């Protein structure tokens, strides 16, 4: 619980603009949803070897 | 950059699990490597429309 | 069964120009049509592990 | 904003699932990741006809 | 059998120009096409799941 | 408006069979689905010539 | 139109396969599908040459 | 044997055009050809499940 | 018109193999799908060059 | 061996110009070759079903 | 005309099996198929860059 | 080993314009690489029946 | 621990690049995803054999 | 020239593992790999904006 | 013309057991054909961009 | 070790091209290359027989 992250400016500035676009809530949902787009693809990797 | 975000244990337990196999260094990779992941899902989106 | 749901303004006009274009009928269709496509895709995610 | 739905007894359930795996925070935040989803099939639809 | 569907304008306009194509010969025929595109789809759905 | 189509003994139970797992609401929703299948698989095909 | 086609006796039981099981109506439906199917290979065919 | 099978008058065109071009024999034959396809098809769909 | 071939023992089992399955007709309907398999090929390759 | 078919004059004329191209020798070469490709057509189709 | 070739027993051994098949009839027959494959294979290539 | 065989004009010229790009040393060479592609589409067929 | 690799000046260039499109946060974070990357190609390479 | 890098122990070993193969030479070399297969991604992505 | 390159014992051996196999004449030729199958890959890869 | 071959102007240039780029380090680090390609080749190829 409670985890510091050291992000850029860059990805700063996609989150908020990601917020601005309606399509995601806070930056919780941004980043929970990019984990799980890359929790989705290490599940497809390992289900080959 | 230096942001406290309480994500799930899930997905505590994701991170830590991907640090422990040595192929990301930090937390902070992980999330950033996520978020590369989306924002080039979104660069082949909005390219069309 | 009767759930309040706090949708971006975003998601309303999507549903909505959704069900302009005749293909689905009410908000309810949309939103079962997105949640059968976010279960198809579980299924299928699974069904590796 | 506001929208009251009466989702069925089979899709409340997969949505509780959905928040029990750790993935997902609200149900809100399924909803709109189903959104999201429904919305880029969409947008790769209508990119060709 | 013989049952009574509204369907919308857009839908009643697609059916009517895929009958006056020649390729299909009544609604029922456009509908059990679709409905078989459907089945397959559930078909190898539920196989996994 | 209310079209009457007669459909065979066989995707009547398939649609009641849609029906009852709650991922699907009407059977003109059902009916909607097949034909936004069918629609898009259209789009798919026809893109080449 | 009410043409008299001799068709062989294991495409004869292939169309007595496709009706039995429902998804089809007629012969006259299987032999549409099918042509269908061929027209929709002409088509992108000629289009090139 | 010799199945009487009333199909559109746009199909009847197409067969027609298609021995015209010197590429098929006789109606049986684009319809043999026809019915091979869907076959194919098949055979290659059903595959998955 | 009234061409005579030198076809191979393995040729002719072949075609005599084909018409067996009673998906084609007469050897004349394997020959003839054969050099339609041919053009479509050529069709498709002298397309780019 | 000793084969005795009737052409259409459309596959005669594609044969004699698969002949003139100068990738094929002769005409029974342009009918092997057509042969070969059915034939692995239809061997990859009968190892699924 | 009349080019001089060095081939290994490997492919003196290969036409001789192929020209056994009976799929191919020549040692000529080969070589120009395997040609045509290549051919074929670079202006595939050469029509991208 | 050191055989001479008349190929076709189109064919002598293909080989001499594939020396002549720098990509392959011989004609010899020209004719090993045709017959690899042809025996791995061979093995590749074959390994199936 | 402690590696010394001399790389060259384009991909120094590339690597110090990366790093200021915000993507990326050090010089190890893009030696890693790269190695990534490659590791994922490897095994996806095996996927087949 | 002549920089020091700290790779994990798993790309540590990753680096043996492929050097023992004796497919790559040095470290600089699976790294300049590596590098080129996430230069093609990230020059794949830059294209579109 | 005449450059001195030294390569792995792995890829000697290899280079030697393709000269073995019969499908490949000298190690210059084995080297030619890697070279022209880098040179597609590239091609391949520029097909996009 | 030390070993000296001549491959094309072709070649020599395509392998100049490579290092001017910076991608490649020496004219060994391109030609390792092209034979794990060409190596990955010919272990898929050997793996069905």
């Amino acid at each position: 619980k409670n985890t510091s992250i050291t992000l850029g400016e860059h990805f700063d500035g996609f989150i908020t603009s990601q917020i601005q676009s309606g399509r995601y809530g806070s930056a919780s949902e941004v980043i929970r949803s990019a984990l799980r787009l890359l929790e989705n693809q290490e599940t497809k990797l390992q289900s080959l070897r």
